[PDB]
């Protein structure tokens, strides 16, 4: 198993910024794809960004240019810098890790960290 511990969310105004963190531990594969997903009311779970060990990245079209995925490997930590936040970015954000186990792929989940972007909290 890989345990994923998220932090960094909270309340912010439109145009604001937040940085999420995801600390990984456990039996982490040499080939591991790390991702941020989000779940909002009225929408399906959505991939936000992903990074491979060599640093290739992908972004959802709706966050391109505004969000940046990053790492501090000395802490086994994945980050998501969110800039220029919009109300439609409100969601629970999850850390995810995708690697093989003996029987097949495993998609490990963090707990989630809530991000609420609003002018009228």
């Amino acid at each position: 198993e890989v345990q994923l511990l998220e932090s960094g969310g909270g309340l912010v105004q439109p145009g604001g910024s937040l940085r999420l963190s995801c600390a990984a531990s456990g039996r982490i594969s040499s080939i591991i794809h790390m991702a941020w997903f989000r779940q909002a009311p009225g929408k399906e779970r959505e991939l936000v960004s992903e990074i491979s060990r060599v640093g290739t990245t992908v972004y959802a079209d709706s966050v391109k240019g505004r969000f940046t995925i990053s790492r501090d490997n000395s802490k086994n930590t994945l980050y998501l810098q969110m800039n220029s936040l919009k109300p439609e970015d409100t969601a629970v954000y999850y850390c995810n890790a995708l690697q093989y186990e003996k029987h097949g792929g495993a998609d490990y989940w963090g707990q989630g960290t809530l991000v609420t972007v609003s002018s009228h909290h």
